[PDB]
């Protein structure tokens, strides 16, 4: 019981998550394993709650989808000091998931979408 | 899979939804249907078409439609109308064009800014 739009981001995140097979982004972190992570995270996100907006039809558009995606990985950067793995799969990440889902890329799939 | 793919797997779906005794599922043989390669050139059912997608065959949102659509015209030219395959086609081919409507393709389109 699905349309089109909820589709197709569910196919982005999909894609995502994959580069994220050890699920470092894909609940909220909490302070009890990340001491001011809440002072620090003023706008947390995480892709389980991406799915939560797919699933009730949260998204109007990919460019929302893309900055919450943005902000996890910022996120990701901001709280974690560059040496550790979490800063270095973020930026990894964020910049191939901005690739994956370009502006070229999503007017060759308007294109598409006749 | 592709973005493509992924959506037109889901039109697919919903389309195979409204055929659940499996009419159009497979290629009509001429024993099932005598006559049907004398009348009708251009064969075309739901499975071939899950084919062309998972061969990404499909370039288009239009070529899928004009598939679905030869699919059901075929149906329609082949069955006299009061028979449950020509039927069926008209109601599928009525629910898919609305379904894939330029109205519908367009809300989709702008939800891709």
């Amino acid at each position: 019981e699905s349309t089109p739009i909820q589709q197709l981001l569910e196919h982005f995140l999909r894609q995502l998550q994959r580069k994220d097979p050890h699920g470092f982004f894909a609940f909220p972190v909490t302070d009890a394993i990340a001491p001011g992570y809440s002072m620090i995270i003023k706008h947390p996100m995480d892709f389980g709650t991406m799915k939560d907006k797919i699933v009730a039809n949260e998204y109007k558009s990919v460019t929302e989808f893309k900055a919450d995606f943005k902000l996890m990985c910022d996120n990701a950067m901001t709280y974690n000091r560059p040496d550790t793995v979490y800063y270095k799969l973020a930026k990894k990440i964020l910049h191939a998931g901005f690739k994956m889902m370009s502006k070229e890329r999503l007017l060759a799939l308007k294109r598409s979408m006749s």
